[PDB]
């Protein structure tokens, strides 16, 4: 601890990439994407040649992973050993290959230390689904967004349509159809827009973190 962390968990598709990108530059801060790390590694084993069956190798390469998430005007850039890879990433291929990975135990606890060695000053913003609850749980602050179907549908419509696949809404909204902790601030994403839940993130952060 020492360096304040806020952690935002929540399912996918409520807007915690949004906040978390927003909140980042705001306070000029530091980036963790939770989800991004397992497919950077992923793509670093490729990259390496490292056997994405082997635990044993695997551990090692967790441990020591170079990679920095950087936000420019909403635009986040995944750095893994010096290059952007944001491109890379996004692919099927390499969201296999994190789904390997993600099974071994100890591959899963090296990372868990390698997320908390983000934890540096001025500061730390962490997404994902349980960074409050396992990988923060001293956090100061510790929000949980929250949004309807309808909203996270949306959102899961407009990424696909990103990869270059434009589906069906009603599909989507089938398809899509955690656990905050205790000290979490509930943010409801569909009562409030979604400036208005950077607004109100921010008011709460300030209130823990400063003003006065």
């Amino acid at each position: 601890a020492i360096a304040p962390v806020i952690t935002i968990d929540g399912p996918s598709g409520a807007g915690k990439g949004t906040l978390c990108k927003a909140m980042a530059e705001a306070l000029q801060w530091h980036l963790l994407d939770s989800g991004a790390i397992y497919r950077v590694l992923a793509l670093a084993a490729l990259h390496h040649h490292v056997d994405v069956a082997s635990e044993d190798a695997l551990v090692p390469l967790a441990s020591h992973l170079d990679v920095r998430f950087v936000s420019t005007n909403g635009n986040l850039e995944v750095i893994l050993e010096g290059e952007d890879v944001s491109g890379e990433i996004r692919t099927q291929e390499v969201a296999n290959a994190a789904s390997q990975v993600a099974a071994f135990p100890r591959v899963r606890e090296a990372l868990l230390r390698r997320q908390r060695a983000f934890r540096e000053l001025p500061g730390l913003i962490a997404d994902g689904r349980d960074m409050g609850t396992v990988v923060f749980p001293d956090a100061p602050v510790k929000i949980f967004l929250d949004a309807s179907s309808e909203e996270r549908a949306h959102r899961r419509m407009l990424q696909l349509q990103e990869k270059g696949f434009s589906v069906n809404f009603e599909r989507l909204l089938a398809e899509i159809k955690l656990v905050p902790a205790a000290d979490a601030l509930v943010l409801d994403s569909t009562t409030l827009s979604i400036e208005q839940v950077i607004e109100k993130a921010l008011q709460y952060a300030r209130q823990k973190l400063a003003l006065a």
